[PDB]
């Protein structure tokens, strides 16, 4: 569900950026995710570890489809077998009416890729700064738009602009809930209910699969 897929993150940074984290800026974010989530030690340096077996040979692979309705949808996949996963990832659309895999590029343009910084509400309160003074701050370190959500704060930035928004969140000493990069539709749709419906039956199966670490949509 959860784990297995951070736990490959951890494991795919390892392999290309060394098991050292003090070196390894993707490993330290993977870890920090794992953390905030609230994955044991153990796993984790059992993930770290992998990277250095037969059961290290990791890759990231993106894969981009579309369905009914309009649909556009864009998975990210790490698998330690590319072939198994086009295969299964193809079994799901040729089960759905009117959706398929297309070649990549397809999507171009139609969607954003940007970094995206979870915080806790009762964490920037702990170090007394208001919303007001964050935004304000990490608008030199990439922040292109603060969103709140209930006990949460989302920073977003460009793609591009990871490394140096973490940079910002750690000269604030503000606690990370979750780092990321995302994949946002220029021109986000809205389904009725009949149509979402009839989508989510294809959605699920897809986050379903152990090699999909992320399931990028253009519904809003």
């Amino acid at each position: 569900k959860v784990f297995p897929k951070l736990a490959k993150a951890i494991t795919l940074a390892a392999k290309d950026g060394g098991s050292e984290p003090d070196t390894n800026a993707k490993l330290r974010t993977a870890i920090l995710n794992a953390k905030a989530q609230n994955m044991p030690k153990d796993n984790i340096d059992a993930a770290i570890k992998r990277a250095s077996s037969k059961e290290g040979n990791l890759s990231e692979i993106t894969y981009e489809g579309k369905a009914n309705f309009g649909v556009l949808i864009i998975m990210e996949c790490m698998t330690d077998n590319p072939t198994r996963t086009i295969a299964n990832l193809k079994s799901y659309f040729n089960k759905t009416q009117g959706a398929s895999i297309v070649p990549n590029g397809s999507l171009e343009f139609m969607f954003n890729r940007k970094s995206v910084f979870e915080c806790l509400k009762n964490e920037v309160e702990n170090l007394k700064l208001s919303l007001e003074d964050l935004e304000f701050a990490l608008i030199d370190y990439g922040l292109e738009e603060l969103e709140e959500v209930e006990d949460k704060i989302i920073i977003r930035g460009d793609y591009n602009s990871f490394k140096l928004l973490n940079e910002g969140f750690e000269s604030l000493k503000l606690p990370i809930l979750k780092a990321s990069l995302q994949r946002i539709a220029t021109t986000p749709i809205e389904l009725n209910d009949e149509q979402m419906e009839l989508t989510e039956k294809l959605l699920d199966r897809i986050e379903d699969d152990d090699d999909v670490v992320a399931l990028y949509t253009n519904i809003e």
